[PDB]
C-alpha cells in the first residue's frame, strides 16, 4: 500500500501545517504559498503570498515610506499559522514585510485583510521559519485576544518578543494587532532591553512551541548565554531552553514566569527543545502517573548539550512533564519570593538585580501576579522524565493521543521516519513500530497533527505532507502474529479472521468477538486427532476457547481440499471427517502420514480463523510387518494375509495377528554363515514366529542374490523358529575376490519375503584364490577346513582333492613343516662391508615361526640376525647383517627353515653385493650458517648397507633419499663457524675425504 | 409619379371639357379649337373653329347680310359643349357669329352642320365663355329637344335668355334651334323686357351650371340689382344668385320658377355661385341625410358677398342642397300662390306687379304650371348647408361621387389644386387630402368631370387638362402614411406592402389582408424582448395582431444581418435567436447594448412588414462599475474580478457582486484639494465602497497626471470610504501659470483605476508669479495663505520664508498697512482746466482701503476726489479732478497712501496736462 501524499505543490518549498477540527481540511503554510488541502491531501486551493520586492533593513516597509536601500525580489516565509474558527478565517503571519500578518478566509482562502500601516502591524524582521509561535484565544464579544512570541534580531525598539494583541472582527479595521492594554508606563507586551543587547550582542528569543492550558498560555523558548555560560565578554553563544507562562487575564503582564527546562540520561545533558506537544494521558498513563482525568501532560523533544541551535546534535531525547508538576514548581517558586528570599534573577530582562519583597498572601494556582516582585525568573531548572533516546537518528517532532486509554506517542526523525511509541512507565514496556511513510532521504517538521477523526497523522517534511495512518494491522495474517506485533492499534477480529482496530471490528463490543492479548487467540483442539485413511465420515468433536458466538454458522475445512458442515451443541462443534473417496486423494504419495491443518471457516466472515494439527495416518500402505507394527502408529499385521490393517477382524484368524514387533516373522542371526564354493552344504537358520503355510500356500525357499547367478533352493520349516536350505553348492564367476558377502532372502509361497532386520548374509568364500603357497593355507583358519594338497600344487578341502596317498596336508595344530622354500627377491641389493644393513628378503614358502628362521639366515658365510617385529611369517624376513670383513665381496643369500636340510634350503637368484663407497664432490660447496641447504653428494656405491648418517662438523644432516650415485640431505646449522668437514658413516664404515663444505 | 396631361395644344387658350360615357374619349372646348382626346389625354383630333373675320355689333353676321361696320379677325370662343349620344355627335356652340352653333361628328369631329341662316340659328352676341349652359334631353322620335340659357348683353329683341329649342336629326335641316312651340302670343322662350333694360341699363342673366333631374331642368344663375340692392337710379351693380326650374313637358313655359340661393357661415354671406354639380349621396350620406336611394343632391360653390361677378372674392364656401328640400321650397311656394296671397314678385320679368290668384288645386311635385299666376319669383331665399370654407384660396369648381357608399367631393382652387373631401355631416369628420396635379401657378375651371370608370378626374385649367387620379395611393410608402392621408380611396394592402384601392388589392376580401383604419396597421410584440449576447438560439414567441393568414410562410429577420425560419402554432410565431457566432458581429463597437429592429419577412411578398424593438445586451464591454450597474441595463459588477458580466455566478464570490450603484467604487469629493509645489503634504481622500484587495492583489496608489512629471505615490485604504496618499512634494516645470489643475487617478493592484465621476482634480499652486507688490498679495484670497515677506522683497507662504523676525506679513483681515507705491500709467493724459475729469490711475503698490486713498490723490496742487465703486484696491484708482483754474498748466500726479510720508508717496512718470 502507498501512503497518500501531497508533494510540495510548490515543489520549491514547505513550513507549517494545521488541521481544522470540524472539516478535516488541512492548511499548509509555506514560503510564498499557503495551501488548503482535503483530508486525502488533494489540493483544494493555493494562495500566492510570495515573492515581494522588499528589504529587511528598511523599517516601515516600502509601502509606507521610501527606503534608501535597494530592494530585491525576496521570498516571504510563513512564520506562523493559526486557525481562528470563530472568525471563520486563518491568520497566516508572514515575514519580509517587517512581519506583516495576513488573514485568509477559511473556505476559499480569500484575503480578508492584511494590516500594514501602523507599527503594531509589523511583527518582526526575522526571516526564519518556526522561530515564532503563539495561541489564539477567543471568547464571546467584549472578551478576547492573540498571544505571540517572536525573535527580534536585535530590533528591540521596533518589536516586542512577546506581546498580547488585539484581534478585531473586521479585517479591514485599523485596530488589529494592537496591544490589549497600552499605558505610557506599562503595556501588554515585553520588550528586550537595549542594555542587554549591548552586553551580549546577539541575544534573541526563539519560540518553538506554544499552547493554552486551563487559563494560561505557555511557551517553550530558546535564549542566549546570560550567566550561562559564564563569560566576561562576548565570544561563544550557547542556549538555555526554558518554559514561559502568562495568565490569560493579565493585561499588565505581571504574571510572566520563566524556568529553565531539560532532562538528563545517565549523566548526559539534554538542554535544547526541538518540539513539544500538549496532550491527555488517557486512563492508562494517568492512573500510574497519579493524575485526574482533566490533568494535562507535555511531551517534548530535546537535543544534547547547549550547542548550535541552528544545527543541533543527533543525540536527542523524548522527555515528559506533568503540568501539575510544573504548576507546582511555579507555585513553589512564587510562595518563595513572597517569603522575601533572594532576588528575582532574570538576567536578560533586568540587568540590575532587584530583590524579592516579602508579603502576606494566599499563594494559589490562580495567582496572576502583582506590582511588586514583578516579572521574575527561576533558579531550579525543572527536570523531566525521560522516555526514549535516539543516538543514531535525531528526533525532530512529536505528537501523542489517547487510544482505548493506552497512550500512543509519535516521533519524527531526521531520517523522515515516524516512531509509534506506547509510553509504559506507568504501564510497562517501550517502542512498538517505525515507519517511513515519509521521505526516505532527509527530515520531518514539528508541525505534526493528528486528524480530527484521529484515523491518520499528517507528517510534514520540507518537501511533502504525508498522511500516515495511526494503523495498518491488515498486514497481519494470524491471531498469533497480529497480537505478536504489539503496536497497540491491532486486535484480532475473531469471526472475520482479520487484524484491525476496535472501531473496525464489527460487533467487537460483544464478548470474545475481539482478541487483545495472545491468550485470547484462538485455541483449538480436536478430540479424534488421528483418523485412519480407511475410515470414513467419522464423528469429531471440536473444543474452541476465546471465540465469539458462532450461531451464524461454521464449516470445517481440513484444507483447501474439502469442507464439511457442522452442528453446534454445548460448548463444542461436531463435524464429520471426509469420505474415503475424498481422503486418499490427499494421502497419496505422502505415505506414512500426512499432518493437515484443519481449519474452521466462519459463515459470516468466510475466512479460516482457527487451526489444529490433524493427522491422516492409513495402515494398509505398509508393505511389511516391521513398518506396520514397529512404526509410529497403531496398526496390526496379519501374518497369513500378509497385509497391514487397523482392524483386528480383517486378519485371517486370531493366531495370525501381530500386535508386537518381536512377534513379526523375522530371521534371527547365528554365527556367520560360511559357504565354500563348489561344496555341497546345508545352511541351517534360526528365526522367530515363522508362519505355517495355510491352504493354497506353498513352502519355503532360500534365494541367494549373487550377481553372477541367483540360486533358488527350497527349504523346510521345522518349526516356528528354524529353517534349512537343502544340500547344494554355490559359485560365482570371476575368482576376483576371496570373500563375497551375499544378501539372502527367505521366501515362502513364492513371493512372500520374510523380514530380515539384521540383514543377514551368506559369505561365499573360495579354497585359495588368495593362497598359492602351502604356508598361506595352513596359516588360515582351521574352521575353513581348507588345506594344502601336495600333488596338485594347489590347496583345497579333502573333499576336493583325491587321495592317492593317505594324506593331503593340513596344519594339525601348526605342527606342520611346509617344504621347498624360495626367494623371489630381496631389497638392498648392495651393502657396506662393515655390515649393519637391514636386508629385506621376500619369499614364498618360509617357516611359520620366527624362532626357526632366526639363525637360519646367512649371506654367504656372514651371519645375519633377523628382526622379530619386521618379520612377516612365511612371506618376508627382515634381517640385519653382521661384519662383512671376509674375502668374498659378493655372495648368495641362504635361508634354512629350521635346519639346513637339503629339501629345506633356499638360495637367492641374484647375489648380494658388498662394497667401499666413496664421495668425490658436493653440489653446493657453500651455504649459509643457519643451514637448510640441499646438498648433493656425488660418489660411488653410496647405496650400500643399511643405515646412513651424514655429519657436517659432527652435527647431523637431515637425510632425504639415497642412490648409488647420489646422497641428498639437508644441512644443519653450523652454529660453530664458517668452514667445516663432511663425514659419512654407513654401518661400521666411516669414510671421509678432502671435500669440504664451507659455511658462509 | 407624374400626372398625365394635355398641354394647351393650342398653347394659346382653353374653355370647356366633357367625357363620353361609353368611350371615355374626352372632348375639350376651347377658343378657336375643339379637341378630341383619349382617356390618357393623348391628342386624338383637332378641329379649327377659330379666327373668323367678324364684328359683334353687326346683326345677321356678314354671311347673311352686309354690315357697315368694319370687320377684324376675331377669336371664336366655345361658349358651350354638349354630347348628343343619340345623334352620335357633339353640339359645340360658339360665339362671334352672333352665336352660331356647330355640330361635330362624334368620332372624327367632322362638321355635320352649322346653321347660320335664320334668326334662331343665332344664340347671342356674348363673347364670354362659360356664361352659358344648358342640357340636351332626348327621347325616341316624336318626343325630344335642347334647353339653353345665355346672356343677352342688352340684345333683348335679338335673343332670348332662356329657350326651348328643337334639334332635328339632319344637321343640314333648316329647322334647327327653332322654338319647340311658337305662337304669336306665347313661344317656348323667355325674353328680357325692354322696359327693364331702360330702368337698369346692364341687366343680364349669366348661366353657370345646368342639369336635368327627374323630369325637370334646373339652372344656377346670376342676375343684377333689381330691388337688390335698393337704389333709386342706376349706379352700382350687385348680383343675386338664384335657382331656375322648368318642366321638360311645358311648351308654354308656364312652369318657370326662380328662387334666390345662398348660405351663411357665422354671419358671413355667400351669395355668388361659382359652380355646382348634381350627384348621388351613396348609402352613407343618404342615410343620415334621410333620403331615398334615388334622391339627388347638389354640391355648390359660392363666393362671399354680392360684389364683382367679373372678379369675385377669395372667400368661398362649399354648400349643399338636397333636391327634396328645394322641391319642397318650390311646392311650398306654389301652394302659397294658389292661396292667393301676395304678388308673383319677379322684378326683371314683370315690372308691374301682378297679384296671385287663388284657386282650388291639388298641388303636387308634378305641377307643370298654369295660365294664371304665370311665371313667378320667390321671396324666401333658400339657404344651404355649409361644408368647407376656404379663406386663403378661393374654390373654383366642384364634383362628387359615390365610392363604397362614402361620398367623396372634389374641389378646384384658384391655386390649381384639388381637394378630396369626405363629407361627413351625416358621417363625422372633414378634408382628407389636397393635390397639385394641376398647375402650380394660377386656377381650375368648373368643367371638371370624372371618367366613366371613375378611376380618374380630368381637371381643366386655362392652360391644360390634367388627369388626376381619384386615386393615386401609390404615393404612400407606409401603412401609417397611407391611412394617414384619409383620401378615402386608399387602403394598405398588407402583404403587398403598398397603398391602393380595394379593387387593386388582390385577395383584399379575405381577412386582415387589407387595412382601412390606422388601427389595422400592424402591431408586433416579442416575448423575450431582451436577450444577452452570450446566449444562443433562444426560443422567442411573437404576438402579432391585424395580420392576414401567414400560412404561406414567414421568416424572422433581426436586420439585414440574419434570418431564421419560424414555425406557426396557435396565434403565435416561434423563431430562434441567432447563434453566438452571428450575434457579436453586430454587437461589436455598440458596447452597452444595441437595439435592433426585428422584422418579419413574409414568404409570399418577400418584404419586411412588421417590426419591434429588440435588444441585444453585452455587459462585458463595460470597463467600470459605474458603467456596468449605473448604466441603463441589467449588468452585474464583480468587485474582485473587476469585470462586468450578466451572470452572478461568474463573479469571484458572493460578497463580490455589485447589483446597486451605491455599493460600487467611486471617489467622493471634498473641499478643493490645494497642493503647494515643493511642500511635503498628505492628501486625504473620501470615497465609497472601496474594495479590500483580495489575494494576489496589491494595494492603492495615487497617480497624478502632470505633463511635466507624473508622480506615483502609494496610499493606504483605511476603510471602505477613505484614502490618503503619503507625504510627498509635487512640482511642475515652467513657472508659467499659478494655478494648475491636474487630473488624478486612484489605482490599486497596478492597473485597476477607481471610478471618478466628479473627476476630482488636484490643484498645484505656486505664490506671486503675478504679484510684485505687497498690496497685491494681501489683496488675494486668504485661502491661499500666500503672504508678503518683507526681507525678500517677495511674497510666499510662511513655510517658504525664513523668520529672522517673528513676523512675515499677512493681511490679518485687511488691517495691514502696506510701502513704495508706484504709478505705472494713467488715462486721460490731458484734461480741461475746468476739471470734472475722471482720471484713471493704475499703479502696483497702493493702499488696501479706500478710506486712506481718499484725500490722498492730488494732481499737482489740485485736489482730486476718488470714486469708491471705480476703485480697485492697490491696483487702480479712479478719481475726479476739481477746478484747475490755477497757474500751472501741467503737473505731476501724486498719491499719498495714508499720509504723505517720504517712503509712502508716489509720483507719476509723465505729467498730466491741462488745456
Amino acid at each position: 500500500p502507498s501512503f497518500v501524499t501531497f508533494r510540495g505543490e510548490p515543489a520549491e518549498g514547505f513550513n507549517h501545517l494545521v488541521v481544522d477540527e470540524r472539516t478535516g481540511h488541512i492548511y499548509l503554510g509555506a514560503v510564498n504559498r499557503i495551501y488548503k488541502l482535503s483530508s486525502d491531501l488533494k489540493v483544494l486551493v493555493t494562495h500566492q503570498t510570495g515573492p515581494d520586492e522588499d528589504n529587511p533593513k528598511c523599517y516601515p516597509p516600502r509601502i509606507v515610506q521610501t527606503c534608501n536601500e535597494p530592494l530585491a525580489s525576496t521570498n516571504n516565509v510563513n512564520k506562523m499559522l493559526l486557525i481562528d474558527y470563530k472568525e471563520n478565517r486563518l491568520i497566516a503571519c508572514g515575514s519580509l514585510y517587517q512581519g506583516i500578518c495576513k488573514l485568509l478566509r477559511l473556505e476559499d482562502l480569500f484575503k480578508l485583510g492584511e494590516p500594514f500601516h501602523k507599527k503594531e502591524h509589523y511583527l518582526s524582521g526575522v526571516n526564519e521559519s518556526g522561530s515564532v509561535f503563539g495561541v489564539i484565544v477567543s471568547y464571546s464579544n467584549f472578551d478576547d485576544k492573540l498571544f505571540i512570541a517572536t525573535a527580534v534580531d536585535g530590533k528591540p525598539e521596533y518589536f516586542p518578543t512577546i506581546s498580547s494583541r488585539k484581534l478585531t472582527k473586521n479585517s479591514e479595521a485599523d485596530g488589529m494587532f494592537a496591544y490589549v492594554f497600552h499605558d505610557e508606563f506599562v503595556a501588554s507586551m515585553i520588550k528586550i532591553p537595549s542594555d542587554t543587547f549591548t552586553v551580549i550582542p546577539d541575544f534573541d528569543i526563539y519560540y518553538v512551541y506554544g499552547f493554552s492550558s486551563g487559563n494560561f498560555v505557555y511557551f517553550l523558548t530558546l535564549q542566549p548565554e546570560m550567566v550561562s555560560p559564564p563569560g566576561s565578554t562576548t565570544k561563544e553563544q550557547v542556549y538555555t531552553s526554558k518554559l514561559v507562562r502568562l495568565c490569560k487575564e493579565d493585561t499588565a503582564f505581571n504574571s510572566y514566569v520563566e524556568v529553565p527546562i531539560g532532562c538528563e540520561r545517565n549523566g548526559v545533558e539534554y538542554r535544547l527543545l526541538q518540539a513539544a506537544y500538549l496532550s491527555k494521558a488517557g486512563a492508562v498513563l494517568g492512573r500510574t502517573l497519579g493524575v485526574r482525568p482533566d490533568d494535562d501532560l507535555l511531551f517534548t523533544v530535546f537535543s544534547k548539550g547547549q550547542k548550535r541551535k541552528m544545527k543541533s546534535l543527533d543525540e536527542s531525547a523524548l522527555c515528559i512533564f506533568i503540568l501539575k508538576q510544573i504548576n507546582d514548581r511555579i507555585k513553589d517558586r512564587l510562595q518563595s519570593c513572597y517569603r522575601g528570599e533572594g532576588t528575582l534573577d532574570l538576567a536578560w530582562l533586568k540587568v540590575k538585580d532587584i530583590p524579592c519583597s516579602s508579603a502576606l498572601l494566599t499563594i494559589d494556582d490562580n495567582f496572576c501576579g502583582l506590582d511588586m516582585n514583578a516579572p521574575l525568573g527561576v533558579s531550579e531548572m525543572v527536570r523531566g522524565i525521560p522516555v526514549f533516546t535516539e543516538d543514531r537518528d535525531r528526533m525532530t517532532s512529536v505528537i501523542a493521543y489517547v487510544y482505548k486509554n493506552h497512550s500512543l506517542a509519535f516521533v519524527g526523525t531526521k531520517s523522515g521516519k515516524l516512531k509509534k511509541i506506547r509510553v509504559d512507565g506507568p504501564k510497562g514496556n517501550a517502542l512498538q513500530y517505525e515507519t517511513v511513510q515519509v521521505v526516505d532521504s532527509g527530515p520531518v517538521l514539528r508541525d505534526m497533527a493528528f486528524s480530527k477523526d484521529h484515523e491518520q497523522l499528517y507528517i510534514m517534511s520540507e518537501r511533502q505532507l504525508t498522511r500516515v495512518p495511526v494503523e495498518s494491522c491488515g498486514q497481519y495474517r494470524s491471531c498469533g502474529e497480529c497480537l505478536g506485533s504489539g503496536d497497540p492499534h491491532c486486535g484480532w477480529c475473531v469471526l472475520h479472521n482479520t487484524c484491525t482496530r476496535k472501531e473496525r471490528c464489527e460487533r467487537s463490543r460483544e464478548p470474545r468477538r475481539f482478541a487483545s492479548e495472545m491468550k485470547q487467540c484462538v485455541r483449538l483442539t480436536v478430540h479424534p486427532n488421528n483418523i485412519s485413511v480407511s475410515q470414513y465420515n467419522v464423528l469429531l468433536v471440536l473444543e474452541t476457547y476465546n471465540v465469539p458466538e458462532l450461531s451464524a454458522g461454521v464449516n470445517c475445512t481440513f484444507e483447501d481440499l474439502s469442507e464439511m458442515d457442522g452442528l453446534v451443541i454445548g460448548n463444542q462443534i461436531q463435524c464429520y471427517s471426509p469420505a474415503a473417496k475424498e481422503v486418499p486423494r490427499i494421502i497419496t504419495e505422502n505415505g506414512d502420514h500426512h499432518v493437515v491443518q484443519l481449519q474452521l471457516k466462519s459463515k459470516e466472515t468466510g475466512m479460516t480463523f482457527a487451526s489444529t494439527s490433524f493427522v491422516f495416518y492409513n495402515c494398509s500402505v505398509h508393505n511389511s510387518c516391521l513398518s506396520c507394527v514397529e512404526s509410529p502408529y497403531r496398526c496390526h499385521w496379519c501374518k497369513y494375509r500378509h497385509v497391514c490393517t487397523h482392524d483386528p477382524n480383517t486378519c485371517s484368524f486370531q493366531e495370525g495377528r501381530v500386535k508386537l514387533p518381536e512377534d513379526c516373522p523375522q530371521l534371527l542371526r547365528v554365527d556367520k554363515i560360511l559357504v565354500p564354493v563348489e561344496v555341497i552344504k546345508p545352511i541351517t537358520l534360526k528365526a522367530k514366529n515363522l508362519p505355517q503355510p495355510q491352504s493354497g500356500q506353498r513352502g519355503y525357499e532360500c534365494i541367494l542374490n549373487i550377481q553372477g547367478i541367483e540360486q533358488r533352493v527350497p527349504a523346510l520349516r521345522f518349526n516356528s523358529s528354524s529353517v534349512q536350505c537343502q544340500n547344494t553348492s554355490y559359485s560365482y564367476e570371476g575368482m576376483e575376490i576371496n570373500n563375497l558377502p551375499v544378501e539372502l532372502t527367505v521366501v515362502w509361497n513364492g513371493h512372500f519375503n520374510i523380514d530380515n532386520p539384521a540383514q543377514n548374509k551368506v559369505y561365499l568364500y573360495k579354497c585359495g584364490a588368495m593362497r598359492e603357497s602351502c604356508g598361506l593355507c595352513l596359516k588360515a583358519d582351521p574352521d575353513f577346513e581348507c588345506g594344502w594338497c601336495q600333488s596338485p600344487g594347489q590347496c583345497t578341502l579333502r573333499q576336493h582333492c583325491p587321495a592317492h596317498e593317505s594324506r593331503w596336508l593340513e596344519l594339525s595344530g601348526a605342527n606342520s613343516k611346509c617344504t621347498n622354500p624360495r626367494i623371489t627377491e630381496i631389497i638392498p641389493v648392495t651393502g657396506p662391508r662393515e655390515g649393519g644393513t637391514k636386508v629385506t628378503i621376500r619369499g614364498e614358502n618360509l617357516g611359520l615361526e620366527f624362532r626357526d628362521i632366526a639363525s637360519h639366515v646367512k649371506v654367504a658365510g656372514v651371519e645375519c640376525s633377523p628382526l622379530v617385529d619386521g618379520y612377516i611369517p612365511a612371506e618376508q624376513i627382515v634381517c640385519e647383517m653382521g661384519e662383512a670383513k671376509p674375502s668374498q665381496h659378493a655372495g648368495f643369500v641362504e635361508i634354512c627353515v629350521a635346519v639346513c636340510r637339503p629339501e629345506f634350503m633356499a638360495r637367492s637368484s641374484q647375489l648380494y653385493y658388498f662394497m667401499t663407497l666413496t664421495l668425490a664432490d658436493l653440489k653446493p660447496n657453500r651455504g649459509p650458517m643457519s643451514g637448510g641447504t640441499q646438498v648433493t653428494i656425488t660418489g660411488t656405491n653410496l647405496n650400500a648397507g643399511s643405515n646412513v648418517v651424514v655429519m657436517f662438523g659432527s652435527q647431523p644432516c637431515l637425510f632425504h633419499r639415497r642412490s648409488p650415485s647420489y646422497i641428498i640431505c639437508n644441512t644443519t646449522s653450523s652454529e660453530e663457524v664458517l668452514d667445516m668437514k663432511v663425514t659419512v658413516q654407513v654401518d661400521r664404515a666411516r669414510i671421509r675425504q678432502d671435500l669440504v663444505f664451507q659455511y658462509v
